[PDB]
């Protein structure tokens, strides 16, 4: 049936119709800080967001994502484990009915109240669509969240959830600066692994931050109020829209600070 977070079509479903969830690059995964390998071969990131061009909020019935213009070098994100240029397309959060879940990653066993990925896709492949097809056709930056202080750039963001309560719905978002969701450092772990919901591709090479931002309780509490149904039908919350971690199987995970 058409995927979900529920007791009927939930992550320990998805593989009757996407055999691929039991394969061996599959995400998210925990991160055992002790066994991370630190590589000073890796590079510092490049993160250009200044001419970034936000258009539109929707409500994809999963989460709710802000898209951008990605039809030119407009917002990249280089360095790091990557060859190239990626351009950001979407960002979007996973969160939690309680602070105490939320994030797909683990970091020794620890959740986080939420996850913000910003997903990226590699420009020699053309498209978005070219790009799920290849092993290194897409970098998502994933950012923890805290509950603590409110976090200023991410108040817009918040003020028009109100209008984007039901699956389907969308609304205008332009000059939106995603700068104002990083943290202060851009150190990082890093891994080869798969997109998290269905369908479950193994495109993506993750690259975490290792300090995560601060929102405040109200912040979050907003995301919750949220709908997975559309317009009309009965209302199930959005909330525990996450996957749990998956096996590391034989991979390493890299890191870049010691
Ligand atoms: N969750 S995720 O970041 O791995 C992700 C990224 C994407 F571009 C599309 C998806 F459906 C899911
Ligand atoms: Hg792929
Ligand atoms: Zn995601």
């Amino acid at each position: 049936h058409h995927w979900g977070y529920g007791k009927h079509n939930g992550p320990e479903h998805w593989h009757k119709d996407f055999p691929i969830a039991k394969g061996e690059r599959q995400s998210p995964v925990d991160i055992d800080t002790h066994t991370a390998k630190y590589d000073p071969s890796l590079k510092p990131l490049s993160v250009s967001y200044d001419q970034a061009t936000s258009l539109r909020i929707l409500n994809n019935g999963h989460a709710f994502n802000v898209e951008f213009d990605d039809s030119q070098d407009k917002a990249v994100l280089k360095g790091g484990p990557l060859d190239g240029t990626y351009r950001l397309i979407q960002f979007h959060f996973h969160w939690g009915s309680l602070d105490g879940q939320g994030s797909e990653h683990t970091v020794d066993k620890k959740k986080y109240a939420a996850e913000l990925h910003l997903v990226h896709w590699n420009t020699k492949y053309g498209d978005f669509g070219k790009a799920v097809q290849q092993p290194d056709g897409l970098a998502v930056l994933g950012i923890f969240l805290k509950v603590g202080s409110a976090k200023p750039g991410l108040q817009k963001v918040v003020d028009v959830l109100d209008s984007i309560k039901t699956k389907g719905k969308s609304a205008d978002f332009t000059n939106f600066d995603p700068r104002g969701l990083l943290p202060e450092s851009l150190d990082y772990w890093t891994y080869p692994g798969s997109l998290t919901t269905p369908p479950l591709l193994e495109c993506v090479t993750w690259i975490v931050l290792k300090e995560p931002i601060s929102v405040s309780s109200e912040q979050v509490l907003k995301f919750r109020k949220l709908n997975f149904n559309g317009e009309g039908e009965p209302e199930e919350l959005m909330v525990d829209n996450w996957r749990p971690a998956q096996p590391l199987k034989n991979r390493q995970i890299k890191a870049s600070f010691k």
